[PDB]
């Protein structure tokens, strides 16, 4: 009689609701401390932090002023399939162009993508 021997998809071990925490965490902003801080130590890229909070700050500049009392979100997001069932396309819509991207570097520092 092994527990081995059997395998069961749910765990009274494992709570769900805990589960949940981990796929987003919540962190404040407090009186001494930068964002950029905050990105070395999570050694993370700062062009990543802003494509996810985009939608919460309008631009960089706002970023980089934070004051204490904000918020920040570090959603993590996993692909262990190469191929996704449900692909999305017009990621972003803000801006007409799409498809290929990247080629250039800098574009903040151009008013214009063409020049």
């Amino acid at each position: 009689m092994n527990g081995e021997n059997y395998f069961k998809l749910g765990s009274d071990s494992k709570l769900l609701t805990h589960n949940s925490y981990q796929n987003r965490l919540f962190y404040t902003l407090k009186t001494g401390e930068t964002v950029a801080d905050l990105s070395k130590s999570q050694d993370i890229n700062l062009s990543t932090i802003w494509s996810l909070n985009k939608h919460l700050y309008s631009s960089e500049s706002e970023m980089m002023k934070a004051a204490p009392g904000q918020q920040i979100i570090l959603p993590l997001k996993k692909l262990p399939f190469e191929y996704s069932a449900l692909p999305l396309l017009g990621s972003a819509p803000l801006v007409a162009a799409g498809g290929v991207a990247g080629h250039t570097n800098g574009s903040g520092s151009e008013n214009l993508y063409f020049q």
